[PDB]
């Protein structure tokens, strides 16, 4: 068991999560995304929305775990698009995936709603890592550029879905909470990847998009801790 110290500066959470600038401390947020008290809604179930919130400053840790507290809710059983947790060289605050920048250094985390290859794998968690050269397919769901995945339903559930993302000697590991019970701590394993190389510095990201279907999506918080064996 590694040690965690959370790191304040790389998170956010409520109940007064907004500063009365309207901004969110340590964090910038882009495009259609609303930062409130409570929690910041990334992407609002309109149609056509993309929103992003990324860490203002770069965070250099070797290993490190974190922890997504995020609501995603739909009228219908059908929802689009989804939410995308990133670790990358870069801020991509605006941009075609899933709310952010294509192109990434870095791993994505994505939590797709949206069958965009009629396989009914969805909606579906995928790990999705890249160099800066890939271009993501939204169209095949990244299928082809999948590191890992899992079939997971984060859509309508009683409680907040919980995402753990821990970083550690070189792996990859996501679990989830899907939000069935009001324990935070009970965690199913959804995919991994072993013996996987990210950018030695990088800003944390969290971002939601829409197209013609549209859920609204929800972040009650972003908690990040620094790993030491
Ligand atoms: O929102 C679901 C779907 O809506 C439209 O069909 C397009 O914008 C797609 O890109 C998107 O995936
Ligand atoms: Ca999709
Ligand atoms: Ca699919």
């Amino acid at each position: 068991l590694p040690h965690r110290r959370f790191e304040y500066k790389y998170s956010f959470k409520g109940p007064h999560l907004v500063q009365s600038d309207g901004t969110v401390p340590f964090w910038a947020h882009a495009g259609n995304a609303i930062p409130s008290s409570d929690q910041i809604r990334v992407a609002p179930s309109l149609k056509s929305q993309r929103g992003s919130v990324w860490t203002k400053t770069k965070a250099a840790f070797e290993n490190w775990e974190v922890e997504v507290t995020f609501r995603v809710t739909g009228r219908g059983r059908i929802g689009a698009d989804g939410l995308a947790i990133w670790y990358a060289e870069n801020q991509g605050l605006e941009g075609p995936v899933f709310g952010s920048a294509d192109l990434w250094n870095g791993v994505g985390i994505f939590f797709d709603s949206f069958d965009n290859d009629g396989k009914k794998n969805n909606p579906a968690i995928v790990i999705i890592g890249n160099n800066g050269q890939i271009h993501y397919d939204h169209q095949n769901d990244g299928a082809s550029q999948a590191l890992a995945s899992c079939q997971r339903d984060f859509r309508n559930k009683p409680y907040p879905v919980r995402a753990k993302i821990t970083y550690y000697q070189n792996t990859l590991t996501v679990m989830i909470n899907n939000g069935f019970t009001p324990d935070k701590n009970d965690y199913e394993f959804c995919a991994k990847v072993e013996n996987m190389i990210i950018p030695a510095q990088g800003h944390f990201g969290i971002s939601a998009a829409t197209g013609g279907l549209a859920d609204d999506h929800d972040v009650l918080s972003f908690l990040t801790f620094q790993l030491t064996e």
